[PDB]
């Protein structure tokens, strides 16, 4: 046959498409949520945000930036024998409501720590949270077997400190045989991660232009939220273990990249 592998699907393994619209629907691009990389880091679209995780999380501005058509987080070593892990984060300064669609193309560190895409507005005690990825291809805990192909999403309703979650996490090998990135573990190439927020309840996570794992809130989201990507790691299990202070010096690994984000609003044609 002249034809190519991906003809035979409706799905757009290289992550560029939306999901098909509803009748009566349109996706438009959202700019301000929206970035190719290749110019900068734009201060009109994104902010380094500081706040730390647990120790030994220490966010920095100088751990983050754009570079040969990237966005990137790295991981080096600081001299704090509690904030030793230094790091970034990455925010819109704009926000987004449903309905709407956001995929990332990411490239995760391999170190024990989680690579995060992620949407949120709020605190510990109340907050409308959708992590679409958190995602530890090197774990140091010789406890997450599944974790070089386990993609980890879930959301976070909280009102007044009481916590709704679920997890709809998905594997990158029950990914559609056609699919040349099936059975790729996060740190070997480049995957996309997308999230289309339909309403106020309904979740639908995609990975390389599949539909992934999906949950639904049990409460409406009410809030719009920031677009956030970082890295970081803590001593627990369910994060994949400690980063090995040893892999910070290592260039080839210390370093989460963000080729692009694409983000769409659906509204009426
Ligand atoms: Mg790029």
């Amino acid at each position: 046959s002249h034809h190519h592998h991906h003809h035979g699907s409706t799905y757009d393994f290289t992550g560029n498409t939306p999901p098909p619209a509803p009748q009566g629907m349109k996706w438009v691009k959202i700019s301000q949520l929206s970035d190719e990389f290749n110019n900068g880091f734009n201060t009109d679209k994104w902010t380094k945000s500081l706040w730390n995780y647990g120790v030994p999380v220490q966010m920095k501005a100088e751990n983050s930036g754009v570079s040969d058509g990237k966005l990137w987080i790295k991981a080096t070593l600081g001299n704090d024998p509690e904030r030793w892990f230094e790091t970034s984060r990455v925010m819109s300064k704009a926000q987004v409501n449903y309905p709407m669609y956001t995929v990332s193309r990411i490239k995760g560190a391999h170190i024990s720590a989680y690579n995060t895409f992620w949407l949120n507005n709020g605190n510990i005690s109340n907050r409308n949270e959708i992590d679409v990825i958190e995602n530890n291809s090197n774990p140091s805990c010789n406890c997450q077997p599944d974790f070089p192909w386990q993609m980890n999403s879930q959301y976070f309703h909280v009102v007044n400190d009481d916590t709704k979650r679920n997890k709809g996490n998905f594997d990158n090998r029950e990914l559609s045989d056609a699919n040349p990135l099936k059975g790729v573990a996060w740190n070997e190439e480049y995957h996309t991660f997308g999230v289309w927020w339909k309403d106020a309840t309904h979740i639908q996570f995609y990975l390389d232009g599949e539909p992934a794992g999906s949950v639904v809130s049990a409460r409406d989201f009410t809030r719009e939220l920031n677009i956030i990507w970082d890295l970081w790691t803590v001593d627990a299990d369910w994060l994949g273990g400690l980063a090995k202070k040893e892999h910070l010096s290592n260039n080839n690994i210390n370093t989460m990249k963000i080729d692009w984000i694409h983000t769409y609003q659906l509204v009426e044609e």
